[PDB]
């Protein structure tokens, strides 16, 4: 599914993102349309062998399952096939567990060279929320 801006932004709000560990919705919008361009069927696979899937690009190495990135992790517990759902809740819970590791949004590598230290509210600039 290809979402909208303010779509997405009232999913990842009903789904409570909206300042988790301090990070305001604009954030996880931004990040979204940088990383995946809102579309949750995105699949990119890494030079390293993982993949990253869905609305968020959650990596393989470490977070989902796809059974070919050998000596990787499962700590979503989840079949990485689970991110490329129209339903956004495995994506965001999982997003919650990796903003929660220690280094916050860095995990994003769109998130730390394209939203951060900029007006990331202009994301949701306009929406109903
Ligand atoms: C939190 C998370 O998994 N984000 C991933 C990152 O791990 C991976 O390195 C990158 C691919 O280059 O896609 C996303 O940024
Ligand atoms: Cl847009
Ligand atoms: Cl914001
Ligand atoms: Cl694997
Ligand atoms: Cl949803
Ligand atoms: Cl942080
Ligand atoms: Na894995």
């Amino acid at each position: 599914k290809v979402f909208g801006r303010c779509e997405l932004a009232a999913a990842m709000k009903r789904h409570g993102l909206d300042n988790y560990r301090g990070y305001s919705l604009g954030n996880w919008v931004c990040a979204a349309k940088f990383e995946s361009n809102f579309n949750t069927q995105a699949t990119n696979r890494n030079t390293d062998g993982s993949t990253d899937y869905g609305i968020l690009q959650i990596n393989s190495r470490w977070w989902c399952n796809d059974g070919r990135t050998p000596g990787s992790r499962n700590l979503c517990n989840i079949p990485c096939s689970a991110l490329l759902s129209s339903d956004i809740t495995a994506s965001v819970n999982c997003a919650k567990k990796i903003v929660s590791d220690g280094n916050g949004m860095n995990a994003w590598v769109a998130w730390r060279n394209r939203c951060k230290g900029t007006d990331v509210q202009a994301w949701i600039r306009g929406c109903r929320l």
